[PDB]
């Protein structure tokens, strides 16, 4: 069914395929073992598809978070790296790829939102949220404003709303409690409240959406927004001068932003497991082979340490990485999938005022455990 003494890996078609297609070259040049990298649309939903007949890619690239319907359906090999190997990559990246407790693919690149921020209105960006009100009313005097950022969709609310203690579901042992959620707990209570608050007192707009903040950041009507390094390419450089930075704190405690690690994962019904590995580990997960990926399409800040140090003399991934490193991996479990909307409605109607802060965050979180 899947053809042994050949590699196919699939990509997104958002990634950098050529980069990894030489990586794949030089690995055939050493190996003569043909590596095949295809980029089909919807392979996300295609895998569970193929891989369940036992048919299919040998090697799979995409969002840790989905990987965990795929292991539960045992559709991922359980990987081999050894000790040795795992103290290359960053520890928390290997919580990723962790389902049930073992692991299920490689950690490549790190994801996490920044604050992004125009030089030239705010060259000292604020490092706590309590400073933004003043410094609001202050830009607001100039005709600008401080802050504008998508408020309809929890991954950009999450950071401030977990800050001071919030999260989806408690992680130990390399699993998840569900019945362990952070969302209608006083640090989310808090986090939650600041964000009303900066609706009610006019320094956001409650109906402020990733078009607007993106539209306002680039035309220099607002000193910052909250993005991540999709974002990055799309700003206006010829009219902004921005800089991304970490996250304001709350409270003193970091923000939350959760982490997507993209990873890569081995068919489980794969004849070519060993050449998997030595292909993972050995080409791609070294300085060279990240750096012809990274050269296509940017991965962002990376997994492998060695070749992070080098990207992180580029400020914008070395606050990737600081903000992931203070971030919340994203929960790989199903539960998660009502967390997204249960989250999404209780901001929404907390900055409407259909419900209260405390009774908004009580539904969000009985629906999430029930
Ligand atoms: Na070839
Ligand atoms: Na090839
Ligand atoms: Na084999
Ligand atoms: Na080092
Ligand atoms: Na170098
Ligand atoms: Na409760």
């Amino acid at each position: 069914k899947i053809e042994e003494g050949k590699l196919v890996i699939w990509i997104n078609g958002d990634k950098g395929y050529n980069g990894l297609a030489e990586v794949g070259k030089k690995f055939e040049k050493d190996t003569g073992i043909k590596v095949t990298v295809e980029h089909p649309d919807k392979l996300e939903e295609k895998f569970p598809q193929v891989a369940a007949t036992g048919d299919g890619p040998d090697i799979i690239f995409w969002a840790h978070d989905r990987f965990g319907g795929y292991a539960q359906s045992g559709l991922l090999a359980e990987i081999t790296p050894d000790k040795a190997f795992q103290d290359k990559l960053y520890p928390f990246t290997w919580d990723a790829v962790r389902y049930n407790g073992k692991l299920i693919a490689y950690p490549i690149a790190v994801e996490a939102l920044s604050l992004i921020y125009n030089k030239d209105l705010l060259p000292n960006p604020p490092k706590t949220w309590e400073e933004i009100p003043a410094l609001d009313k202050e830009l607001k005097a100039k005709g600008k404003s401080a802050l504008m950022f998508n408020l309809q969709e929890p991954y950009f609310t999450w950071p401030l709303i977990a800050a001071d203690g919030g999260y989806a579901f408690k992680y130990e042992n390399g699993k998840y409690d569900i019945k362990d959620v952070g969302v209608d707990n006083a640090g989310a209570k808090a986090g939650l409240t600041f964000l009303v608050d900066l609706i009610k007192n006019k320094h956001m707009n409650a109906d402020t959406d990733y078009s607007i903040a993106e539209a306002a950041f680039n035309k220099g009507e607002t000193a910052m927004t909250i993005n991540g390094p999709w974002a990055w390419s799309n700003i206006d450089t010829s009219k902004v001068n921005y800089g991304v930075t970490v996250l304001p704190t709350f409270k003193g405690q970091p923000s939350k932003p959760f982490v997507g690690v993209l990873s890569a994962g081995i068919n489980a019904a794969s004849p070519n497991k060993e050449l998997a590995k030595e292909f993972l580990e050995n080409y791609l997960l070294t300085d060279e082979g990240l750096e012809a990926v990274n050269k296509d399409k940017p991965l962002g800040a990376v997994a492998l340490k060695s070749y992070e140090e080098e990207l992180a003399k580029d400020p914008r991934i070395a606050a990737t990485m600081e903000n992931a490193q203070k971030g919340e991996i994203m929960p790989n479990i199903p539960q998660m999938s009502a967390f997204w909307y249960a989250v999404r409605t209780a901001v929404i109607n907390a900055a409407s005022g259909r419900q209260a802060v405390d009774e908004a965050l009580k539904d969000a979180q009985t629906r999430i455990t029930k």
